[PDB]
């Protein structure tokens, strides 16, 4: 109660509760008539950690990075209990029977979810009347009873093609998403189970869209599943499989393992419902190894940005390209340029770095750098770059975490690691992480790649390529210590890389 | 040529050329009638780096841990090539024409490898008339040719069943195991192709053998698979698949990812040829990311302990079973133990700890704990015990490795991070690895873990749970420094951990 790290430890324009914890967020929804976009998440009001009476929290926003946190939105019959991971839908035709002609078609919000009770998971629903603020629970609640512990997390959206609701729900131990139909809302029919991919411990927070491909017409149905523990990174992570949906069955084109996000902090995706013109969606962004002892207080956790998925043929070697999930971060004008600094065409040798210099620091920046790999034979421990993530000066301390690439593994990379600063279960908190990317273009037979990263106090978020792949992950500096200045910088004393463009910029909310 | 580090980063039991540098393990296999174990590998004699005159080096061994050198085994036909990865069969019944009756059937040698040329890989053949020392390329070489750079690791087996040999080879660009079959090793036809499992970048080195099923007279089809770069883990790793074969077409049971080793440094994983009683196997014990850059000379590279590989049910979560691929190490009785430290049924606490207390070090120890979580409510950051691998003092420094188990998380993790060592690309040395495992055991409502694990002067094999997953990772101890002695320690006041049985040996070879 006493110690509120939020100077130098809040994100600016990532959600997070102003108190308490917070983990998956739930029923997301944009509001067509308030134009507004609501975030539920999974919400312990009194501790900075996951318990039960565990409630769905709200916040709304109009842009996607400003939020205005209001009362929770649904709570359990008991501290015994937990209204646990779930999501909204838009029942314009009032199929369900709740809307009166006094209910807007856009308004008619109801929420489905997993409601926790000792020995016993089901699916629940309840629907709200006042635009998603508060909730009246169905009187003939469970709509889905199957006898277990092990069923949660239901993704419902309207399909159009079987004219039908479809409910993705895990069957978190037997290893299945089930995909159950409804013209109800009410009444559940189980229509298939679907198997693959990184099994780990449990199947969680399942996702079911139809996403489009880029620069064309068509599209393809992705499934999102989450799993943890078990992660290969450790704990826990998000995966995705390609394929088509004919309301029954989901049927992926291949029987590969891909996830949404390399970093060890975005797990619990989920899409938007009701957004017009692509698909939007965000994750809970951290890890259940250590998510409950991160130094923050008075909260736990936010969510990553808001991103826009799409699907892109991309080269995964030299040879062959894959339909591949692309994602880049919702970021609109509403948002500040404090400072900045532009560079063009720059040959990076170790007497030329890159330095920013802004006046101060409200610790939320962005970076933006096209680079090219020219023909230079250089030693093996140079043949890299580094973007230097500094701190200010403190008690003649300078926190870093270090992005960068290097050529001979075309290979990006993240480290971390900030001396000194400990919390319980650190062994599991990773520092080091890579991500292997083919050049986004050739310049002749030069190798091209592309980054853009975004920092905001703790959290750093990575997309490579123009969003090929995506990596996320939180940092912890020291106490009074975050992000106000950013180097790029070389050991090589001939340029091994052109920065072609180079936009760092000084953010605010 | 000057520096040696032998003394204290060489391994005493897992192989290594004398000189210059190892990659992927190559044609093993098993002389019945010699009683010998082959070791062949991919080898360059004149640097401490991969490079062109590329050669399969060979060793042998009587008994999978002492190992006698030999003159190299097959070269290039110029420097511009390299005899690349491959196997090798025994032809008892001469269904290649190479081999009189002055031959012995068990020796009856052939190795069916990659070819490597500028702009081509194909398959080809040789045969030894001398028990394995010596090869002739066969005539007609080669024997597959598809016009492809992209095409390589043959590994071979007679199949009975359906009468003929089996060739799984990777067209690793395209992400495909290919497998053919032939009556000849010398013609061969294309049966079917096989994608799934993680892509990254390219398929490499895949095997395809039945493995025994404990307690059992059947077995399952296991498919090997290789790939490098892109692991979740950053680099190289290999994966598995389990299945059904019929000679022609592999189908596996579901469509799930797993991989072999959890470790860094585990990949071009081979199975032995000729192994009466069950499946062994190893791999080369690093990571493409760094291999060429450790600090060890005049040689680089260590293959892991022969494991000894078998299936079992076992528990991924608490409701469920899988049949998984489970892998313990060959050690045999040839191994002389200098001292051992054995306890029974001791609890851990902080005034408790565990401490080896030798005369000196070969730098050579297992150590092989069971261990029972008992039910103490103990703060977040001390729910865990710690297995220290600790050098001698040298600069007034000790360095040290962890390994730890964390009750609250049920995960094994490793830090192998020692200060001030250095060395390239040493940005993907990840140091924090984790292995979440549901208990093997419960002692009424007590759960209980295992574990086993091998250090041999710069190389960690961890086995959890008898064999359920293992974990192979390098390490780097500052120059001269060495392992010396092992602790197992616990913050802890009243006991969290009961060790029902620790052995804790120093070895020698
Ligand atoms: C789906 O899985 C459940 C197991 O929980 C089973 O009851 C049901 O028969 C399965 N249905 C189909 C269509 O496979
Ligand atoms: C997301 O991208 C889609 C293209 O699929 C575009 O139509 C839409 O305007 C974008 N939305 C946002 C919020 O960035
Ligand atoms: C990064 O810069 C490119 C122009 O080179 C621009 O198209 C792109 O929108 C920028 N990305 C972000 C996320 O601001
Ligand atoms: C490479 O090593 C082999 C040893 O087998 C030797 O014959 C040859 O001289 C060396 N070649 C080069 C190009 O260094
Ligand atoms: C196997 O893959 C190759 C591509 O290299 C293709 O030409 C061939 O038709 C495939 N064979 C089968 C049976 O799918
Ligand atoms: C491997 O284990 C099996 C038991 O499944 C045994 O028959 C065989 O002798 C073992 N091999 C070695 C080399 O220890
Ligand atoms: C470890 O110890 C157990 C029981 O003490 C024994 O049965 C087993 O063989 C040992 N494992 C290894 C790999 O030495
Ligand atoms: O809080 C309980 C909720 O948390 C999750 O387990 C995943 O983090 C969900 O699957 C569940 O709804
Ligand atoms: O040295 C070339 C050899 O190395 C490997 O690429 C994997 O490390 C093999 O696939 C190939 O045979």
């Amino acid at each position: 109660l006493s110690v509120d790290t939020s100077e130098y430890n809040r994100p600016l324009i990532h959600f997070t509760p102003e108190k308490g914890w917070m983990n998956d967020p739930n029923g997301l929804f944009y509001d067509k008539t308030a134009k507004l976009w609501h975030l539920y998440f999974q919400y312990n009001p009194n501790a900075t950690a996951w318990g039960q009476p565990l409630y769905w929290g709200h916040a709304t926003s109009n842009d996607l990075v400003h939020w205005d946190e209001h009362e929770i939105a649904i709570g359990p019959e008991h501290d015994n209990e937990g209204i646990f991971s779930g999501s909204i839908v838009v029942d314009h035709n009032n199929t369900s029977g709740f809307f009166n002609s006094s209910i807007d078609p856009n308004q008619r919000i109801v929420a489905i979810y997993t409601n926790n009770i000792p020995d016993n998971q089901t699916q629940d629903i309840a629907f709200s009347l006042d635009g998603g603020y508060t909730f009246t629970k169905y009187e003939n609640n469970p709509v889905i009873d199957v006898s277990s512990n092990q069923f949660r997390d239901p993704k419902v959206f309207w399909h159009e093609d079987s004219n039908q609701w479809i409910m993705v729900v895990s069957k978190s131990q037997e290893y299945k998403i089930q995909i159950f139909g409804s013209a109800n809302l009410k009444n559940w029919v189980l229509n298939s189970n679907f198997s693959s991919g990184y099994y780990g411990n449990q199947y969680e927070c399942p996702g079911l869209i139809e996403v489009p491909i880029e620069n064309s017409d068509k599209s393809k149905w992705v499934m999102f599943l989450a799993i943890n523990p078990g992660s290969p990174l450790g704990g826990s992570i998000n995966q995705y499989f390609v394929g088509d949906f004919d309301g029954f069955q989901f049927v992926p084109d291949d029987s590969q393992t891909r996830f949404v996000d390399i970093g060890k902090d975005f797990y619990a995706f989920q899409t938007f419902s009701e957004v017009e013109h692509g698909v939007l969606g965000l994750a809970w962004a951290s890890n259940w190894q250590y998510a409950d002892q991160v130094p923050t207080n008075p909260w736990r956790s936010s969510t990553s940005l808001a991103r826009n998925y799409t699907l892109r043929y991309v080269h995964t070697n030299a040879e062959t390209k894959q339909l591949t999930l692309i994602q880049n971060p919702v970021l609109p004008d509403s948002i500040n340029v404090v400072d900045k600094l532009k560079k063009k065409n720059v040959k990076l040798t170790n007497k030329k770095p890159i330095k920013t210099n802004f006046k101060g620091s409200t610790g939320l920046f962005d970076f933006n750098i096209t680079f090219k790999v020219l023909n230079l034979n250089v030693s093996p421990g140079k043949t890299h770059f580094d973007i230097l993530i500094n701190s200010q000066e403190l008690n003649s301390s300078v926190d870093s975490i270090k992005i960068g690439f290097d050529s001979s593994q075309s290979s990006f990379y993240i480290d971390r690691h900030i001396p000194n600063v400990e919390f319980p279960r650190k062994q599991f908190f990773t520092d080091k992480l890579a991500a292997y990317l083919e050049p986004l273009d050739y310049d002749q037979d030069l190798r091209v790649f592309s980054l853009y990263g975004i920092v905001d106090k703790n959290i750093i978020e990575l997309y490579f390529n123009d969003g090929t792949v995506a990596m996320t992950n939180t940092f912890f500096m020291g106490e009074g210590k975050y992000p106000h200045d950013i180097q790029i910088v070389t050991d090589t004393e001939e340029p091994l890389f052109e920065l072609e463009s180079v936009i760092i910029r000084e953010l605010n909310k």
